[PDB]
């Protein structure tokens, strides 16, 4: 009964309110063991679909479109992601100079020391896109390796269509069809799961708001507005603009990508929302050849919301220390935060961890007694900021897919 | 050459005798490194099939039957399992008061202390039925998560059959067919494996009897009879009765579920026997829609033999301590042992571990110096008792599937 | 553009030269972080294919040929592998007495002590060929377990073809076709990957030669010639001979198995080359029923090049110690080195580790201060020797497959 897009908004609005209230009275623990579980069941159900829906769609997608086309689509969507994320940091910086988060704040040092996670070599990360066992990739998460194999297999099935043989052309057809069976079936699942969305959505915000809502005060409130205001400007000033320029009606784009944006925001998992954001890509009629490759790739490479969040935070820490950053250091943030964004995982609260990487680049390590005491303040309202960070991450992926879809 | 059902009985009877004899002369180690290996090869071969045969059968099964039907089947078979297991504990208690195992026994304390394995929250166990990656489920055991996904995919394929599109209805057909190919192929395997059954069966009892046969004396003999007598009464007084009531000839039910019962008994793995017990379900002509869902689920939820074993043992320990249990404590065993049974894994010697959980509930922890010295006595003949525990576990799953099958 | 077989030879010859030169000037580290990566990308791409290409080909292969035929093929190819490997050790010994590697050498003791890796029981290794979860096998490497399941499934699909039912015979067809789709697609991939071969090949030798080329002097040179000369005699004196005897033109056999031999040599992974060596088996028109089963099995069981390498080395260590081995000890090497060869993994530098196993059997453990200081000399030029060891390993697998193919 009832529309689904309506039910979510109710769950979201009524959820955010049931949370803030329960938590203000200290029931933050009662909400965690009682309400949250439902929000988790929603997440689990979505993660469930990611592997099959991604793999099966791309084999059909890579088999669908031209091998050179897919290659062009790739060069375009990568150019887009880089230019978006780079603009998102600079949009965050301009929000961190506009507002002043942690301007006249002095913090209690020594409270908590943080541990630096040593990053692996770029080379190793790149060669690890090519998986040594496809079955293993699928078996345990691993979206990007799967992306690689799927496209390869996709293109392989195509070349088996042109073969002179009858028995080869038939077996290739059969494989493709069954794989497409899975694909089609997976999108049908996302509908039924989207039915439990309102209940899940209610719970998910009920938890976040009860756990970190009441901490959104003082300088922590100012940084929160700084991020959200910026994010808002990323949508209006970057998406709504690039969409108009390319001849896509921005308003009916928001209408079609509503379920994706809200799942993203609530769930906090850029990757966990992927089956919803992939459906929404089918909804506005984009070709499987394009969205099937862009959305899963961008789900990891493209994070505007995260890049921006890292911008405003690198400025929060700097202001809390009392020393300002140079004209050239702000430009050194832009370039590092992009790299950090790309790096950030499609999972909740993964941007905050990556934030450290962009903190060394300016000149304020995370081991520094006081820096670490300021970074703990941010970490305390991180799930509040994360919801924003994720929504903008996802929007950017649809936007990019759309723009690249229209040009072809 | 020769019939298979005949060969097993020979292997079983001649195996049990070759074992008892070899072991009485201290060759318990000679049997383990020489004879057992063959019994293991039989187990490995059966485990081999479980994943494919379960998954592929349920996708076809869930796709076969009505979504509401499958749902009704579920409510019925769950009601059945609970009422069986609850009756099985009370049947065990009445066997533990009838016989008195460890009545006037005083044990050498301090011999061995046992370590309590802290259980996870019920919530966590329930949300973990919904897998976050189907490929992962399959990849590493995980029967229940697979059950969930398979049904979901099954129902998804069905809704793709009714689609207006031609290319969708065809791809959905193709997937289903191939998946069914696997299913059909897996049952054919179980035949060939059942051919090695006699050799395996011979070895498997040869080991159990040589390793723990000679320990079946004294108070350990009395508890052994107590369990077996009870188990026997579970079959005659609960299955043979509930089968007559529902209009199923009990005798030709035992005739058809012979291979399942014997594999179960010998193997000691409720789960490892699953491909045999699934074939036997096909043998008596039950629909894939029903047995495909009941048998794998009940293979973990339903354990009458284990529930009973836990009943008679909670009384063995209590009598060895010298203090009797209250009228209300016996009722507190019924309710805990059911929960423990459900909990017990479809693997050999897993009931004994769970026994601890039902031991705390009455008031005699497993850390208590002497309790633990009595529980070590039971553990010493556990594989003897386990064979019984498993057979009755499995019978109950077929029985339930049968009864639910007849009503529809 | 350009032929592929020509490009490789250029990469190989020009690669070996760019390596030796760069390394002689100490750029061994510059080659490792700059050039090698490309050689790795080539390896990754090949490993990628192994699982799918092996599995899918054998299901179709086992389904293709007679169950008794496949069984005969097995007995023949096993007899062949054993007799080859046994002849390869004796051919190495005769090379180690012909040349005298480490005759008058006295080494600096105490430099490096090595750690013995305790081997598992033969029984455990044999029962572990039968996998307890096929999906797991595939999921993580595990070629032999996959081999077992694939054949079983293959034979199962066949028996489903003869069924009286229509819906069974169709579903069995569908499965087989799709699985064959994968198979066919995988061979098409190996072509495209073989296109990157020259670049990879260039880099791969560029690294090996820069890293261990300059160490190929003195007594280390003499043992190197001893191995290579022997290997050469294994090809001419064992393959070219057994091929003529069975009516196969040796020269156009080398022409067809060129890509396999060179990938093998460069890559150093007997297993990593398997998709190339499997294609080359298709190239000379052998049946999927035969090569699909022989090549992956022999890829682990059959290692002539490794067996020989172990022969000449067991003599190098013995001569460096100063005590000669008995007539009967040389015969005790033959029998142990075969077992060690079979044991050696289809991965780079795995023969050297196994060498230890055949070192205990004569009477000179690897823990012995000085033995271990001599074994470290060998380990230093091991990748040089490994390239030879691998090529001959692979050749032997094609040879055997060919000979068994002709007899049928
Ligand atoms: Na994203
Ligand atoms: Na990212
Ligand atoms: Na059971
Ligand atoms: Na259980
Ligand atoms: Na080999
Ligand atoms: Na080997």
């Amino acid at each position: 009964e009832y529309p689904v897009l309506q039910k979510i908004l109710i769950g979201l609005i009524l959820g955010a309110i049931v949370g803030l209230i329960l938590g203000h009275y200290g029931y933050a623990d009662a909400v965690k063991t009682y309400v949250k579980p439902f929000g988790d069941l929603f997440v689990r159900l979505l993660k469930m679909l990611v592997m099959p829906i991604v793999f099966a769609s791309l084999v059909v997608g890579a088999a669908s479109i031209s091998p050179a086309r897919l290659g062009r689509v790739g060069v375009k969507i990568v150019v887009y992601y880089l230019l978006t994320s780079a603009f998102a940091v600079t949009l965050g910086i301009i929000m961190a100079r506009l507002f002043n988060p942690g301007a006249g704040i002095h913090l209690a040092v020594g409270g908590q020391q943080f541990q630096p996670k040593q990053a692996p070599p770029l080379v190793k990360i790149l060669l690890d896109i090519v998986p040594t066992n496809p079955f293993g990739a699928l078996a345990n998460g691993q979206v990007l390796p799967t992306i690689f194999f799927a496209i390869i297999l996709g293109i392989a099935i195509t070349y088996l269509m042109n073969s002179e043989n009858e028995k080869v052309r038939k077996s290739a057809e059969t494989l493709l069809d069954a794989i497409n069976g899975l694909a089609e079936a997976m999108y049908k699942i996302v509908n039924g799961v989207m039915q439990y969305a309102p209940i899940g959505v209610f719970a998910l915000i009920a938890y976040v708001m009860a756990e970190q809502g009441v901490k959104v005060v003082g300088e922590l409130a100012k940084v929160t507005a700084a991020v959200y205001v910026g994010l808002t400007l990323q949508i209006l000033l970057v998406y709504f603009v690039l969409l108009k320029i390319y001849g896509i009606d921005p308003i009916s784009f928001i209408k079609k990508a509503k379920d994706a944006m809200l799942t993203a925001f609530v769930t906090r998992s850029s990757s966990g929302t992927l089956p919803v954001t992939m459906r929404v890509a089918k909804e506005m009629g984009i070709s499987e050849g394009i969205y099937s490759f862009t959305l899963p790739l961008g789900a990891t490479i493209n994070m505007d919301g995260t890049a921006l969040y890292q911008g405003v935070c690198t400025f929060f820490i700097a202001n809390a220390l009392g020393s300002h950053l140079t004209v050239g250091q702000q430009l050194t943030i832009v370039l590092t935060a992009v790299l950090a964004s790309i790096g950030t995982a499609g999972v909740p609260g993964a941007g905050a961890i990556m934030l450290a990487m962009v903190l060394e680049s300016v000149g304020l390590p995370l081991t520094d007694p006081n820096v670490a005491a300021a970074y703990a303040m941010i970490l305390g309202i991180d799930a509040i900021l994360d919801m924003g960070c994720t929504m903008v991450n996802v929007t950017g992926d649809l936007t990019g897919t759309a723009i690249v879809a229209k040009t072809e």
